[PDB]
């Protein structure tokens, strides 16, 4: 019953979405960041100023040491083992999955985020230390009859950082979580959830870039990133066009650089002066595509912060993109489906949209 997985996600704005999980025996409860942008199940397993709980291996009778360390600079560092894992508000199963017990970390955990580890939902290829460390979801599917698919409805928010909600439906698709058609873009390669963007428009205006620029050096769907991150050249074109469209009103370039906040007080926000952004993703059919269209309500995250930023690692469709939609990670069919979310934030003139198909007469 997917009903029981509805709203199994919580988080603070900008600090990611976590699901409750239990690890070990007896079950040690922990909040775990849902991260489609990485592939390790990595959990705090030692005291840290930002941790109010951590995984305690010695407390777990079903813990098994893999006698292998793992080091991840970017840092976090830990020791590998296995243990029984469940998601109380997920499939009614328990699996023995790999766990990176994090023993020391620098700028890994986030103060006040309220999660104690990360669930890397991406593929073995980018797992640490290497691809022999089977990711959680692979273990889950292999050990249970849970379908090789999961879907994410991230709803955002709509003194303290705003609380966000969402659902991670494991093993299938919840038709109540979206309206309209699910449109699928292929997973170009199974490492990150890599996809191809073939075109992008700001208020119907084509940036008119060689589509390779959109996926330079790659495009991924990443719940573990807050912003829509864009390659340098695409970002600059995007910002230019967004500045223009919202020319009435003038903001400090500190705002466009996404470090500064802009404020109206209150309920006065001129949404209508900010353009929609349409990302066209490659269709399942060669020369087809569909667009996902997001509002300023998504890319201006709450007083607001510009949630579009520059990337040196390709396009990252982070939370603020996914928050418009119900996103199906159809691992079984190597594709990602998008549908307008039952929870996406919109006003009485615009709405996030998934629309297709659109056609073309090499974008990777
Ligand atoms: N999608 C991405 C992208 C980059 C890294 C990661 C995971 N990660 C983090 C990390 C920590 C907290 C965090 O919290 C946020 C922040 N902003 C929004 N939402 C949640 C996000 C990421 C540190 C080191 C790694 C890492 C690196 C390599 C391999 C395996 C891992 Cl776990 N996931």
């Amino acid at each position: 019953s997917f009903v029981e997985m509805v709203d199994n996600l919580r988080g603070k704005s900008g600090q990611g979405y976590y699901v409750e999980m239990t690890v070990g025996s007896p079950p040690q409860t922990l909040n775990i960041l849902v991260d489609t942008g990485s592939s390790n199940f990595a959990v705090g397993a030692a005291p840290h100023p930002f941790l109010h709980r951590y995984y305690q291996r010695q407390l777990s009778s079903t813990y098994r040491d893999l006698r292998k360390g793992v080091y991840v600079p970017y840092k976090w560092e830990g020791e590998l083992g296995t243990d029984l894992v469940s998601i109380p508000h997920g499939p009614n199963v328990t699996v023995r999955a790999n766990i990176a017990a994090i023993t020391e970390s620098d700028k890994f955990f986030i103060n006040g985020s309220n999660w104690e580890g990360i669930l890397g939902l991406a593929y073995a290829e980018i797992a640490r230390p290497d691809d022999s460390l089977e990711p959680f979801f692979d273990s889950l599917v292999k050990q249970t009859h849970v379908p090789n698919l999961f879907s994410l409805q991230l709803c955002g928010a709509g003194e303290v950082l705003a609380s966000v909600g969402g659902s991670m439906i494991i093993g299938g698709i919840d038709h109540s979580l979206y309206t309209g058609s699910l449109w699928y873009t292929p997973i170009r390669r199974e490492w990150y959830y890599e996809v191809i963007i073939v075109r992008v428009e700001i208020n119907g205006q084509d940036l008119k870039m060689d589509c390779k620029e959109y996926n330079y050096d790659k495009s991924i769907v990443d719940s573990g990133t807050t912003n829509l991150r864009l390659p340098k050249k695409v970002f600059e074109a995007a910002v230019k066009s967004i500045k223009a469209a919202s020319s009435t009103e003038k903001f400090p370039d500190g705002f466009w650089l996404g470090e500064q906040l802009v404020c109206w007080q209150a309920g006065t926000t001129p949404w209508n002066i900010f353009p929609v952004i349409s990302l066209y993703l490659m269709g399942e059919v060669t020369n087809q595509s569909f667009r996902i269209t997001i509002l300023p309500q998504q890319y201006l995250r709450p007083c607001y912060k510009f949630a579009i930023s520059q990337s040196s690692t390709g396009t990252v469709m982070g939370a603020v993109i996914m928050e418009g939609f119900y996103v199906v990670f159809d691992r079984a069919r190597k594709r990602i489906g998008f549908a307008v979310s039952a929870c996406h934030v919109h006003d009485e003139f615009r709405t996030a949209a998934v629309e297709g198909p659109f056609v073309t007469l090499d974008c990777g």
